[PDB]
C-alpha cells in the first residue's frame, strides 16, 4: 500500500531513512490511533525532533488538521506561557502522511512516579509543577484560544531535561474549544461535570490538575475507580454527597444517586460518604504521606494546611466556582 | 476492557446478538463493521419495524464525523418535499451505555453488490437511466439553497437499493459531508470519483458531486471504473486520457498545477513523463456507441440503439466537464434527452 509504503494505514518506518536532504529518521517511539511517533534529527536546524507521522486515512488527517489549527493559533499569541506547552515546528505531506514535526522531551510524570517506586516525590517539587501548571492553563484559557486539554494525566505531562523541574504539556489530539460530547476524560482524572453528563467547560482541567497534584506527592492515584460508578464512589468517600442543585440538574444521576422523601440526595463496600479525609491522605499532621516526610522542610503542618486548601479550590464540585488559574496563582501555597 | 466491559481495546461496543435495549430494540445480528464502528439489525418493538442501528466508536475522529452527519440529516428533516425520500432515513439518536448511537431505516444492498452480481459486467441502459434520474432528484435537493449540501463520497457503495427485486434507491453516508460556506478540508473524495479541481487544490462546490455521478453512471452500464488509479498522479493521467490536457485557464490558476503538468518550450501545458495519449481512450468506444454497447454485449437488444448511446455520451460529457462553473446542474440535467 502506497507503493509498498503503507502497511492498518501505517508508514514502514525504516531506520536510518533519509527525508528531503534534512531529516534522519532514527527509530519509532510511540504507536497512536492516529498512527506513529518517531525520533529523528533535523540537519539543517542541527537538532534532534520528533515527527508525528499521521495515518493515511481521512478521518485520522482531519482530526490531525484541527490540531494544527490550534497549535499555530497558540504559536501565533506572544507571551512567554505559551512555553509550558509542547512546541510545533512545522508540518509537511510527505508519501501521503501528514507529518508534524516537534521538539524532542524527556520524560512523563509517570516515568517519574515509577522511579519513587509510587512512593511520590517532595511538596517542594510538587509545587513546582503545580505553578506551572496552573500558568499553562491560564494560557490556555485566554479568550482568542478558549482551549480544553480534555486528557490531563502524568504520562502528558513531560520533563524537559531529566535533571531539573521544567515540565511542559502533550497531545493536544483530544482537544476542543468552548462551544465545539459525552464519554471524555480518563476515568481517574474525570470531572464530576463530566461522570455526570453535564456541560463543562475548561473547568474539567482544573479538576484533573488537582487529582494530578496530589498523587505526585503520594505516589498513589487520588480516585482509582474500574468503572463510572466505582469512580463517582470514589469522589463522595473523600467529598461527599455533591451540592443538591448540581443533582437536581444532572441527566446521569440517577446512576449514582436516589431523592429522599425529603428531597435529599443519597448514594444508591464503600466508606461513608465524606469520611476518607483528604487531611490524613496527606498526613497533615501525621508527617506526610505514610509519614515519609517527618522532619523535613518545606513540610511542616502550615504547608501540608496550605496544600489541602488549594486541592480542595480544585476538588470544588460546582464548576463555575472551582479555582480559576490565575487565583490559583496567587495562592498562599506558593508564598 | 473499557465501559464496564462493554467497550474492547478499540473502544468499539461488544456486540452481543438477543440483547435487550431500554425495553424497546432486540438486537438480532451485526450487519455491517468498520473504522466508524458497527451496524446492527434490531426490532423497535414500539414501532413495530426493524431498524439499522450504528453505533460509533469511541474515538474522536468518528464521533466528529457522526455529529456532522447527524446535524446535516436532521436539517433535512424539516423539509416538506418528496425528493428527501432518495436520502436515507434517520429515524433518531441517543447515547447509551457511553456510545453515540444514530437509528435509520434498513434498506437492502448497494449498486456495489449488484456490479459482483453482473460479475461485473453491467446493468442495462434502461436501469442505469433509472438509477440516473433519482441520482439527479436527490442531489436536486441537496443544493436547496437553506440545505447546500456536498456529500463529497458518492461511489457506489454509498448508494443502496430499497428492495432487492425493485429499482429504488437512497444515499447513505452523510458522515464525510459539508455545506457550502464550511468547508475546511482539501483531501475530500474517493480517488476513483475525485473531481480535477479538488485533484488540482482549487476552490470547489457541489458541482464536485455531479463529476462522481457521471464516473458512477458509465461504471453502472460497463461494470468496471472509469478512472481507477492508484494514486493521485495515475488518477490524473486516467482522466487525461478520456478526456485530454485540462483548460489553459484552469490550469494556470491551479496551486497544484505542477505535480501532474508541466509547460513545454512553446508555453502550453503538458503532463510530465506507460500511458494513452490525451484525449485517444474515447468515450465514444468506452460505451460502445456503434459496436454493440460496452463490449459489444448488447448488440441487438433494446433500447441500446446508436441513438440512444448519443444521447448517454451527450449527458455524461456534461457531467464531466473540466469547469465546475459550465458542467451541468442536476435540474437542467433532468432535462435532457436522454430522459424522454
Amino acid at each position: 500500500y502506497n507503493d509498498g509504503y503503507d502497511d492498518n494505514y501505517d508508514y514502514i518506518v525504516k531506520n536510518g531513512e533519509k527525508w528531503m536532504d534534512r531529516y534522519e529518521i532514527d527509530s519509532l517511539i510511540g504507536k497512536g490511533s492516529f498512527g506513529q511517533v518517531v525520533k529523528a534529527y533535523d540537519r539543517v536546524e542541527q537538532e534532534w525532533v520528533a515527527i508525528k507521522i499521521i495515518k493515511n486515512k481521512k478521518a485520522f488527517l482531519n482530526q490531525a488538521q484541527i490540531e494544527v489549527r490550534l497549535l499555530e493559533l497558540m504559536n501565533k499569541h506572544d507571551t512567554e506561557m505559551k512555553y509550558y506547552i509542547v512546541h510545533l515546528k512545522r508540518h509537511f505531506m510527505f508519501r501521503n502522511h501528514l507529518c508534524l514535526v516537534f521538539e524532542m522531551l524527556s520524560y512523563n510524570l509517570y516515568d517519574l512516579l515509577r522511579n519513587t517506586n509510587f512512593r511520590g516525590v517532595s511538596l517542594n517539587l510538587t509545587r513546582k509543577f503545580a505553578q506551572q501548571m496552573c500558568t499553562a492553563l491560564l494560557f490556555l484559557a485566554t479568550p482568542e484560544l478558549s482551549i480544553i486539554h480534555c486528557d490531563l494525566k502524568p504520562e502528558n505531562i513531560l520533563l524537559c531535561n531529566p535533571k531539573r523541574s521544567a515540565i511542559k504539556i502533550v497531545d493536544f489530539g483530544s482537544s476542543c474549544q468552548l462551544g465545539q460530547y459525552q464519554y471524555i476524560q480518563s476515568r481517574f482524572y474525570r470531572s464530576p461535570e463530566v461522570l455526570l453528563g453535564m456541560p463543562y467547560d475548561l473547568a474539567i482541567d482544573m479538576w484533573s490538575l488537582g487529582c494530578i497534584l496530589v498523587e505526585m506527592h503520594t505516589g498513589e492515584p487520588l480516585f482509582s475507580g474500574a468503572n463510572e460508578v466505582d469512580q463517582m464512589n470514589k469522589i463522595v468517600e473523600v467529598l461527599g454527597i455533591p451540592p443538591a442543585h448540581i443533582l437536581d440538574q444532572a441527566p446521569k444521576a440517577r446512576k449514582f444517586f436516589e431523592k429522599l422523601p425529603d428531597g435529599t440526595w443519597s448514594l444508591k463496600e464503600y466508606k461513608p460518604p465524606g469520611t476518607r479525609k483528604l487531611h490524613n491522605i496527606l498526613g497533615v499532621e501525621t508527617g506526610g504521606p505514610g509519614g515519609r516526610r517527618a522532619g523535613e522542610s518545606g513540610h511542616t503542618v502550615a504547608d501540608y494546611l496550605k496544600f489541602k486548601d488549594l486541592i480542595l479550590r480544585m476538588l470544588d464540585y460546582d464548576p463555575k466556582t472551582r479555582i480559576q488559574p490565575y487565583y490559583a496563582l496567587q495562592h498562599s501555597f506558593f508564598k
